[PDB]
């Protein structure tokens, strides 16, 4: 999988198998980013796993 971990799409490690869009706590005035990619992801609505190229944009 290549996705946005560096806010580019990198090619992340073959243990990687989804990429993830973690939305962090909802706090204003902060823009922090945490979107990298995991081997296994856990999937809820606060972090997000995608498993398809370039799907944390």
């Amino acid at each position: 999988l290549k996705c946005f971990q560096h806010g580019k799409v990198v090619t992340c490690h073959r243990d990687m198998k989804f990429c993830y869009h973690n939305t962090g706590m909802p706090f204003r005035n902060l823009k922090l980013i945490l979107q990298g990619c995991s081997s296994s992801c856990s999937e809820t609505e606060n972090n997000k796993c995608c498993s398809t190229d370039r799907c944390n944009k």
